[PDB]
């Protein structure tokens, strides 16, 4: 009957002279336009009241404002959050009129009831399978004889940690709201894995990079390896990741040309280069000092940060000042809708439209985030092509980092000095940018249009995360970054293997109950948790595939 | 138009006035099948213009048109024809009870003019393209530069081709009615690579447990190898390769059990345990020894041998002939509805349920067999184990006469003929007649002799061309022969994706299904190749 935080709403009119229409809109929303949730009747006769079912979304929050058919007047504005599958009845009676709100069945309280005791318990039952499976194996051989410069470790480490989050959001992360990209604006858990894999792309960028030119290689060598990788990733997205091919044959009239490794292809080219051009041997004797307060590693680069705020100031310019015909000018909102639904096919903007002409609307994505929210009719592809210079800034920012990382190598405590002042800094401008609230400020911070504020709080987060593990992982050594590293040593594997492998059996099944949030979470973290083992085996084995 | 592939659109005027003839269908090659209906041709409504009726006659390989009244059933006219594709051929039945054939449209062959000539264009077409490919692609690195224990290869070889042959024919091969598994008995192209696979798997086994058993290691490490890999190959068999995961998630209740990689795996372990709880060490002209010397698992395959035709042409089976073979369905005249395979299909349903088999057998496109029966069934498994055993005794004639090479070629030349007449004795040469009839979907032990006296063919032409006169290395082939489970599972998980299959113009094509199916092939043998020049064999 009910569908996931989907609860079950009855409106009983006791009214006898008006048809009321009950509206909704989500909280989440910021200007939206109320829907119709369902026509209520007037009562034929006093005594019995006239009553209607209708479902209300569960996921955050829940506006209902009363309408009548006749004369369009808010009788009353209700609003409410509802729970998972909760019988709520709304009784609107005159007394003018004002409509109460009763609870016929208690929610089943969604994500509050799971909290972390179920997180622990699946943890256990995991655990304790795996060691039963372990033990049998040798259970079988024993009966048979019976009868008869190094890696980094913390830059793997994030990357371990961004793949494992990455894996369990991309199979539904238990098909809750917040393990889900956010719909246009803000972040939840599903928004930050994408930024950090360009954050680390462009640190092992700089790191392969001066490993290989001070190993003693021409800059020709590398420039050739950097084009084949950029251009295998590019082919590779395009042709496995992006389509779906459950649903046919690939046509080149619906091709998606723009995805996740296209962006991380065309950004590692692009930042790739600029190193290799702008390259400059990692000084040493100049780590002699204690502390040094030293700005060596970013005037050493003074022509790629030249470079990279002309690029960010091009995405600025065209982001708010491209003329896109029949939308406003410097337009961030998610159309459809949004923003009270006056521009229903301006979804992105000027991102959107730089899409739309270079590439096509069938070349796009057909199903954004955006889609399920503000209800936009249009495509709009959140790898798109303005986006990119975002993502290139993001993988600056990544080297800078490995800047940072190698250039004071001995000097662990420069290292965290220099990490904080880079996450305090980026934290800084994000709030001066997004204006602490989610959907106010100058640009918010947004997935889909891979906002500079949506970068610099990434990135933030991002240096905070490697001060945390740079001396745990390698200074300390507290913690060699246990379960994590065996993705972060195999990432482009474990990325073309869950993108290709998403519906197999150890990583999807038929649930009992495809309704239940608790059903969706237990085989996510399944499938999450065999992909770390098969990373985990591939690198006891020593198979890592590199492109 | 409204014609399909393999299809030809059949009018049927009848000019008879008190006539209500109705056209009953039968394809030629089925062995007994009821006539189905085809059209039903109602009576002319006056003198002069007759009652036209549209019908689409199968036309992959003839067809038997017969007609008799409706009412007071009556054959007025018995017509056998052999129909081409997208013909507009209109058939008049006249009162004068006569009947005429009028080809209203020419036929399209769409099987000669495309695999005769058309192969030669293509291949020139691919040849060319990867020649461009290749000289482009180097032209610029040069512009930029400018400016600034053996392994025999002839068992490869052979793998090579049944590869290509299963890649070509597992994408559709150009959706031919020869380049699919026949329905129920007969040979076809596509019916002669898993029992070649399996007599590869056996050379290979017996090649592998030689050189290890010589080197150092003990029989403890070799099973553990060997149960290691049953398993994977079972597991891998259940998870990825069998289920379409493009239709949902993977549910117990409704899991295909058998398959092919389970087959494998499962004859790999009985033949390769068996080797190895008999292993002996390797030692001309007419010395027999390598028949004698492995004696015990001889014994024991001709006791599954006899387990198996005993099972198969003398267990009883509830609501079926004891000892049926037939497809069931509309064939041996409707009288089984459901009783594809007989034992076989009766043991399978048996123990792992009819929702653990394979729901769309080959039978059921042309004899109507609505139950489900999977060719890799548990009955069948004896005759992959005696294939692979086949298998096994090629590979011990070739390593155990190593420097005797006509000793190889007069045994490879008996083995062929011998197994050559067993499987002519058993089919009586007819695919539907004889004792046992060539059957993929049961495995028939017939099936066993035959494909096995063709891979003895093969590699008697092999073995001296690309090892010992070393003529021809097997170039376009034992590329995939040294990647073979890779390049399985990955035309296995990767079969729609762009570079083996894309959109086409028109679906029902032959030329066009032909062309993109070539151009999977190819491109399958390119990354096979590019996995050999690498060097990523995976085993295993
Ligand atoms: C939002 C959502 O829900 S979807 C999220 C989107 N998901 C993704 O984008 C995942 C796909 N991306 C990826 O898997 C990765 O980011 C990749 C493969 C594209 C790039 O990973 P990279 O950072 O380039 O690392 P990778 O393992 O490929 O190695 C690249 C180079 O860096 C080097 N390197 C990597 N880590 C280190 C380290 N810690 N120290 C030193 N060198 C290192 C490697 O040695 C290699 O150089 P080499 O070949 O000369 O030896
Ligand atoms: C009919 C249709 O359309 S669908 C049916 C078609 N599909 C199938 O049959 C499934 C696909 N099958 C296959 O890919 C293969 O048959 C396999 C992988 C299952 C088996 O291949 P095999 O012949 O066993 O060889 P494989 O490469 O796996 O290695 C087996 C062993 O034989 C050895 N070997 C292989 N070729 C040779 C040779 N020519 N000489 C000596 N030893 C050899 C290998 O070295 C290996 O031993 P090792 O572990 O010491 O290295
Ligand atoms: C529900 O009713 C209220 C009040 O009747 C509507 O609010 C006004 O509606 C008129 C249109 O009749 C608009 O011109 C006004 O701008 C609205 N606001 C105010 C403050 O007057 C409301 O629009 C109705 N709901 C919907 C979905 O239209
Ligand atoms: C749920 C899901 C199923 C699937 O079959 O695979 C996915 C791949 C995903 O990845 C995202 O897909 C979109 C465009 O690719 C963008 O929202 C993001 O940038 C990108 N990280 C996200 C979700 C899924
Ligand atoms: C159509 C298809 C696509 C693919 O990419 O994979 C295949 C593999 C096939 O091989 C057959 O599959 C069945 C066993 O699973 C049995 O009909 C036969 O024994 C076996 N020859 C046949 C068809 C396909
Ligand atoms: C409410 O709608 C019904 C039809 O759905 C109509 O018969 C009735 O007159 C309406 N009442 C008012 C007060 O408009
Ligand atoms: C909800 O409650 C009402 C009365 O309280 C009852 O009639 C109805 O059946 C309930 N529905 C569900 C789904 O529990
Ligand atoms: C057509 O009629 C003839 C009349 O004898 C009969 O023998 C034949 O079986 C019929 N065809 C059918 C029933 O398919
Ligand atoms: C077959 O020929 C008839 C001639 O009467 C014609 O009307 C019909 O259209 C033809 N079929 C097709 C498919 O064109």
């Amino acid at each position: 009957e009910l569908k996931m935080d989907q609860a079950l709403l009855l409106i009983h009119n006791e009214l006898l002279w008006t048809n009321l229409t009950v509206y909704w809109k989500s909280e989440c929303c910021y200007h939206c336009l109320f829907q119709v949730l369902v026509n209520v009747p007037q009562s034929p006769k006093a005594g019995k009241p006239s009553a209607a079912a209708a479902s209300v979304s569960t996921q955050h929050g829940s506006i209902l404002q009363l309408n009548d058919t006749l004369e369009e007047k808010e009788v009353c504005r209700l609003e409410y959050r509802f729970g998972e599958f909760g019988n709520y009845s709304l009784l609107v009676k005159n007394i003018e009129i004002a409509c109460d709100l009763a609870v016929n069945e208690d929610p089943v309280d969604s994500n509050l009831p799971v909290s972390i005791a179920f997180l622990i318990g699946l943890a256990v039952i995991i655990v304790i399978s795996f060691l039963r499976l372990l033990l049998s194996l040798d259970d079988f051989n024993n009966w048979i004889s019976k009868a008869i410069p190094p890696r980094l470790r913390s830059v793997d480490t994030f990357r371990g940690i961004a793949l494992i989050l990455m894996v369990f959001v991309n199979y539904g992360g238990g098909k809750y709201w917040y393990f889900k990209h956010a719909s246009w604006n803000g972040l939840t858990v599903a928004d930050l894995v994408f930024p950090w894999f360009v954050f680390i792309m462009g640190s092992s960028i700089f790191l392969s990079m001066t490993s290989i030119l001070q190993r003693g290689c021409s800059k020709f060598r590398l420039l050739g390896k950097i084009a084949w990788r950029s251009f295998l990733l590019i082919c590779i997205g395009i042709i496995i990741v992006n389509p779906n091919y459950c649903l046919g044959p690939l046509s080149w009239d619906k091709v998606r040309i723009p995805g996740v490794l296209q962006r991380l292809g065309v950004t590692y080219f692009v930042v790739a280069v600029l190193e290799l051009l702008f390259a400059k041997p990692v000084p040493e004797h100049c780590a002699s000092e204690r502390s040094c307060l030293s700005l060596r590693d970013i005037t050493s680069s003074w022509p790629q940060w030249l470079l990279i705020l002309v690029l960010e100031g091009l995405w600025l310019g065209l982001t708010f000042l491209l003329p896109v015909p029949g939308c406003p000018t410097g337009y961030l909102g998610p159309g459809g809708i949004g923003d009270f639904g006056k521009y229903p096919n301006c979804t992105g903007g000027a991102a959107g439209y730089i899409d739309r002409l270079l590439l096509g609307d069938d070349h796009l994505y057909q199903h954004p985030s955006s889609a399920v929210l503000y209800h936009t009719e249009v495509a709009y592809d959140p790898e798109g092509i303005l986006g990119t210079i975002n993502s290139i800034v993001m993988a600056f920012l990544g080297v800078q980092a490995g800047k940072i990382l190698l250039y004071y190598k001995a000097r662990t405590k420069d290292i965290l000095i220099r990490f904080t002042a880079w996450c305090c800094i980026l934290g800084l401008i994000s709030v001066a940018l997004t204006k602490v609230s989610e959907n106010e400020g100058f640009i918010p911070v947004n997935k889909n249009l891979w906002s500079l504020s949506y970068v610099t709080t990434l990135s933030s987060f991002a240096f905070f995360i490697l001060l945390v593990l740079y001396p745990v992982v390698d200074v300390k050594g507290l913690w060699t970054g246990t379960p994590f590293f065996y993705p972060g040593m195999n990432s482009i594997l474990v990325y073309v293997g869950h993108e290709v492998f998403e519906n197999y059996f150890p990583f999807q099944w038929k649930l009992k109950d495809n309704q239940s949030h608790k059903e969706h979470l237990t085989q996510n973290i399944v499938a999450t948790a065999l992909w770390v083992l098969i990373a985990y085996i591939l690198y006891r084995k020593k198979i890592f595939w590199k492109i």
